[PDB]
């Protein structure tokens, strides 16, 4: 639904994607991507801003859907702060792992999205109380979406480290959040 973190992130991604359109991918990537060179390591924004970059209209719409659907849920039931922290930890950790798998040239919300999917699903099981859960039809498609990535399906160049690291971050935080709740 209409949380402020949900919408601010959707607007940021749209502003970036439009900027990518005018300037081209490479120019934006050069400034927003995970640091390719340790000399750049203190350009702190790059550890997060890789999440705001999308490389096609489908990429962005599909990600923002999931983001809106799941980000919205977390925001509405658990509040803004929870969504922010899931977003920041997952963007940081999925980029880190993804950098290791395949280097620094990647972008997309997909990693934060897999964290959300991992979070919503595990919170739903352990803690139906929270008023959030992931449907069986979605966690299956999520599992399909991951494996379809490994197996290089139909030409696609998926950030596979981001998918798994994000999934894992979200499972973990949801586990931690369920012991206390």
């Amino acid at each position: 639904r209409a949380g402020p973190v949900t919408w601010v992130m959707m607007i940021a991604c749209v502003v970036v994607f439009i900027a990518m359109q005018i300037l081209g991918d490479q120019e934006v990537m050069l400034w927003l991507a995970w640091p390719f060179d340790p000399t750049l390591k203190f350009e702190f924004w790059r550890y997060f801003t890789h999440a705001l970059m999308h490389f096609s209209l489908m990429h962005i719409l599909f990600n923002l859907l999931w983001w809106w659907y799941l980000g919205g849920a977390v925001e509405k039931r658990l509040g803004s702060g929870k969504l922010i922290v899931i977003t920041l930890i997952s963007a940081l950790l999925s980029g880190y792992v993804q950098q290791k798998f395949s280097g620094p040239w990647f972008g997309g919300l997909s990693g934060v999205v897999f964290a959300l999917m991992g979070y919503v699903w595990l919170r739903g099981e352990r803690d139906p109380q929270s008023g959030i859960y992931l449907q069986r039809g979605l966690i299956i498609f999520a599992l399909i979406w991951i494996v379809a990535g490994w197996f290089d399906l139909f030409g696609m160049s998926m950030a596979n480290g981001a998918h798994i690291a994000g999934l894992a971050v979200g499972l973990a935080m949801a586990f931690v959040d369920s012991l206390n709740a």
